[PDB]
């Protein structure tokens, strides 16, 4: 349900929030599909200015530092 994009993958520590996001996003009561975007062409297209950009449902709010598990629940709840 929730379209979540992870820009960076490699150097980008999105890996942490990546796992937390899947369980929380889906568990919160809405499944989410996490597709990685290994290419700045796609990264910048998102709108983020940092590497570890995270755009959900077409809205990026994480750049240069992926969110935390506790942050997700607090951001959504």
């Amino acid at each position: 349900m929730m379209k979540i994009q992870i820009y960076g993958t490699g150097c980008a520590n999105c890996q942490m929030l990546e796992k937390n996001a899947r369980e929380a996003v889906k568990e919160l009561g809405i499944d989410a599909e996490f597709e990685k975007i290994k290419e700045m062409d796609q990264i910048l297209e998102a709108g983020l200015t940092a590497l570890p950009g995270l755009a959900v449902d077409g809205e990026l709010k994480i750049m240069g530092r992926v969110a935390s598990k506790e942050e997700i629940k607090k951001i959504l709840s």
